[PDB]
């Protein structure tokens, strides 16, 4: 009865096992964007992914996972809030069943298709495993999904999801550029907050851009094939692996841009 995304293990049940998801600073929340201040002190975000090196894509049973090599500083993202050099680790999405649901964060409660995390962590803490244990240890690019045009640099991501349908399925996933799946635009939201699945660390330092990208209904309907199950047990589609918006409390989210 591990946790998952169903009425019987969902986020509503995870406090149980994972008591910090009632914590002071959990993920996703709310970006009301009237109340987010212009903070004319934060640096230009530095997304540097040219040497970006893709290894491997993972279905683990919550998502699917496209890891890079990060053995060495290879693919950073530096300024914005953050103090020295985060290495990019893995990107995965969140998800819906419908195109009106599936982001994690919302802007003033509107809820997008879905949500890319770029998962970067913390150079200083030598390894991801010490990163996250810090409450500056890991800093996620969270990017907006809205349905209209395709996006030609997601493709190549969509169609090895066929071999990676189950739970515990991975691929060879060489030389995939995650420029391809950026917006024009850097403007951002930046707060403090957590990892959105369980274990639920504090360890997030979030920046949310303001400017989603554009995916075709035929891309998003590809995730939505995706299995949460094993190879040979009942089929439960991969849809709707979201966190809800969680409370604020005692923070404060700042703004890159007037
Ligand atoms: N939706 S998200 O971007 O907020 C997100 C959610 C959950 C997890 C991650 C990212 C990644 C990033 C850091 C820890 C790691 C992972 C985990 C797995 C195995 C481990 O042994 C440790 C950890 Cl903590 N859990
Ligand atoms: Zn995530």
């Amino acid at each position: 009865h591990h946790w998952g995304y169903g009425k019987h293990n969902g986020p509503e049940h995870w406090h149980k096992d994972f008591p910090i998801a009632k914590g002071e600073r959990q993920s996703p929340v709310d970006i009301d964007t009237h109340t987010a201040k212009y903070d004319p002190s934060l640096k230009p975000l530095s997304v540097s992914y040219d040497q970006a090196t893709s290894l491997r894509i993972l279905n683990n049973g919550h998502a699917f996972n496209v890891e890079f090599d990060d053995s060495q500083d290879k693919a950073v993202l530096k300024g914005g809030p953050l103090d020295g050099t985060y290495r990019l680790i893995q990107f995965h999405f969140h998800w819906g069943s419908l195109d009106g649901q599936g982001s994690e964060h919302t802007v003033d409660k509107k809820k997008y298709a879905a949500e890319l995390h770029l998962v970067h962590w913390n150079t200083k803490y030598g390894d991801f495993g010490k990163a996250v244990q810090q409450p500056d240890g890991l800093a996620v690019l969270g990017i907006f999904l809205k349905v209209g045009s395709a996006k030609p640099g997601l493709q190549k991501v969509v169609d090895v999801l066929d071999s990676i349908k189950t739970k515990g399925k991975s691929a060879d996933f060489t030389n995939f550029d995650p420029r391809g799946l950026l917006p024009e635009s850097l403007d951002y939201w930046t707060y403090p907050g957590s990892l959105t699945t369980p274990p639920l660390l504090e360890c997030v330092t979030w920046i949310v851009l303001k400017e989603p990208i554009s995916v075709s209904s035929e891309q998003v309907l590809k995730f939505r094939k995706l299995n949460f199950n094993g190879e040979g047990e009942p089929e439960e589609l991969m849809v709707d692996n979201w966190r809800p918006a969680q409370p604020l409390k005692n923070r404060q989210i700042k703004a890159s841009f007037k």
